[PDB]
């Protein structure tokens, strides 16, 4: 086997596949093979879809997918909705670790926070991280709240012995503000902030992307991910 | 003693202090008496007063406050932009503890969501419920991740046996749309909603308030806090 990452967030919009994103745009120019995979996806029918996002901003092409549903909704929501289950649980794990290879980075982004239900029956991001020896890496707000927020998650993390591999601020603001620098630091004293990805990132053009990507993460830290 | 309830959220702006006005009404009106109190006030310069709020609300007159910083930041942020302190633990439990008495409900609202540092080092109200035995209310919302955000709040109760007493949504759309009525279904699954206070409710006059309260509540839940 080789890295497998899940990559989760504090909650929804936190910018959880801009990280996905920038994470494998590092990964990939520390010349580390980048696959990810976003097993369920939501609002299809407006046009989201986030492993494009990662096609487009970072060039993987290793892109896998198993649900698509139209609706803008939690995903058990868009699946009662649509009138079908979600996948299974074994679907996930199992496409998960057949991504997974030696020399490759395999990031996998769920929907949301830790906690939203993503297979039959009722079974989380969390047990997927587990289920295939994942980190998991929290993506976190620089707004208040995110404090209690992060140690919520963390907690939960904790608590199925899932490791925490760091915190990313999804989006940092310019100019900061009292708030989110004050959190900056607090953030920083309960776990290692990996990368404050620029606020509008996504609208960057590959180069860009690319640029902004290698400045953001320790380049140590990402070589010595795989 | 009496019954305390700490009144938790999801987060920061959920509509804790509306709920603890509420349901005191509820209870007032059920001929129960009821504190409310307010350990760690942040914002203070923006002119933020929980306890106000709630006697303006609900006209409860037993309003204790302790902390009180002029930033509307995390209580820890706030303290240190002021150049004060955080309170002891033991002088929140103390001040709890003096409002507590038979037959009286005595509300415990928070800064912020659960895990929010009220004292050094690292003390939150869970810690606090601990220590004055109490259940938790958590005021959750119906928007997208409210799920996630209690779920994981109700992990952070059961992780030091503190009681959950059940959620109320803070502040309820009228009409609901396709999600806030996904959400609301979804959160009776997980515990019990006690409520689901309308939208908008803080610009009702004490009559209209006193109305809405008593209808937001189930008679029975609410005789059965005090015995
Ligand atoms: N540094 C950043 C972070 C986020 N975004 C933008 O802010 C929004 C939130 O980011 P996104 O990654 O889409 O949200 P997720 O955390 O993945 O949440 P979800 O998948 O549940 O929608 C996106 O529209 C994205 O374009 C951005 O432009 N620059
Ligand atoms: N049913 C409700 C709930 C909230 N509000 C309004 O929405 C805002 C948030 O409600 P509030 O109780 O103040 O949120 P809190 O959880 O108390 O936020 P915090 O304690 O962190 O300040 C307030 O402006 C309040 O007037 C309302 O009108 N009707
Ligand atoms: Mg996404
Ligand atoms: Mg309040």
């Amino acid at each position: 086997g080789g890295t497998i990452l899940v990559v989760t967030g504090t909650g929804t919009g936190v910018g959880k596949t801009v990280v996905c994103a920038a994470l494998a745009s590092a990964a990939r120019q520390a010349g580390i093979d980048v696959a990810v995979c976003k097993p369920v996806q939501t609002g299809t029918a407006r046009g989201d879809d986030d492993l494009a996002e990662v096609g487009r901003l970072a060039g993987v092409t290793q892109l896998a997918g198993l649900a698509r549903y139209p609706q803008p909704m939690a995903p058990a929501a868009a699946a009662e909705h649509a009138g079908m289950a979600l996948p299974a649980r074994d679907q996930i794990v199992r496409l998960i670790a057949d991504l997974d290879r030696p020399g490759r980075l395999t990031l996998v982004e769920g929907a949301g926070g830790l906690l939203v239900e993503l297979a039959e029956p009722g079974v989380t991001l969390r047990d997927v991280a587990v289920d295939v020896a994942a980190a998991a890496l929290v993506v976190v707000t620089a707004d208040l709240g995110t404090l209690n927020h992060t140690k919520l998650t963390l907690e939960a993390l904790a608590a199925q012995q899932v490791s925490c591999a760091g915190l990313v601020i999804g989006s940092w603001p310019d100019p900061p503000g009292l708030v989110a620098a004050s959190n900056r630091s607090a953030l920083a004293r309960i776990a290692m902030v990996r990368a404050a990805l620029p606020a509008g990132a996504a609208s960057l053009d590959a180069g860009d992307f690319a640029a902004m990507s290698a400045a953001a993460f320790d380049r140590n830290w990402v070589a010595g991910l795989v």
